[PDB]
């Protein structure tokens, strides 16, 4: 069991891609993104 991020100061907002955290919402909504990129080739439509 490796215990991570468990002690003092912790925010309503967490990355669910890596675990990370942020104070406001804005600030996740937008990293998140670094794991969700661009990819045209997908064959997925649209
Ligand atoms: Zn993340």
């Amino acid at each position: 069991g490796s215990s991570g991020s468990s002690g003092t100061g912790e925010r309503p907002h967490k990355c669910n891609e890596c675990g990370k955290s942020f104070i406001q919402s804005a600030h996740l909504i937008q990293h998140q993104r670094i794991h969700t990129g661009e990819k045209p080739s997908g064959p997925s439509s649209g």
